[PDB]
C-alpha cells in the first residue's frame, strides 16, 4: 500500500506516534516519506547483507527476522515480512522500540539528513487530524 501523506499521518496518530518520546507527528511522516516514499512494501538491501523493510525501513540486523541475516537479532520479535503489511501496526510498534533505544530518531538516517532541523510540521499541514 502506498499511503497518502494525510492518510499516513492519521494512521500514525491513531497508533500513538504523535509526540511519542517527544517526536511530533510531522517527524514520523517526514521519515516515512524519505525512507519508503510512503510505500509499505519497500525493501532495500544493505552493504552488510541486512535488509530494510517497510514504511519505516526497519533493519533486519537488529529488529526483525528475515532468515538471511546471519548473527542478527530480532528485537521486535517479528518476521520482517510483517513490516510490509498494509496494516502499519507492526511497523509502528517496532518503531516505538527503536526510538526508545537511546538514539531517538537518529536511528533513521533519512530522518537525520532530511527531516531533523527542518519544518517537519509542514508534513502534516492541511490534514484533518
Amino acid at each position: 500500500k502506498v499511503f497518502g501523506r494525510c492518510e499516513l499521518a492519521a494512521a500514525m496518530k491513531r497508533h500513538g506516534l504523535d509526540n511519542y518520546r517527544g517526536y511530533s507527528l510531522g517527524n514520523w511522516v517526514c521519515a516515512a516519506k524519505f525512507e519508503s516514499n510512503f510505500n509499505t512494501q519497500a525493501t532495500n538491501r544493505n552493504t552488510d547483507g541486512s535488509t530494510d523493510y517497510g514504511i519505516l525501513q526497519i533493519n533486519s540486523r537488529w529488529w526483525c527476522n528475515d532468515g538471511r541475516t546471519p548473527g542478527s537479532r530480532n528485537l521486535c520479535n517479528i518476521p520482517c515480512s510483517a513490516l510490509l503489511s498494509s496494516d502499519i501496526t507492526a511497523s509502528v510498534n517496532c518503531a516505538k522500540k527503536i526510538v526508545s533505544d537511546g538514539n531517538g530518531m537518529n536511528a533513521w538516517v533519512a530522518w537525520r539528513n532530511r527531516c531533523k532541523g527542518t519544518d517537519v510540521q509542514a508534513w502534516i499541514r492541511g490534514c484533518r487530524l
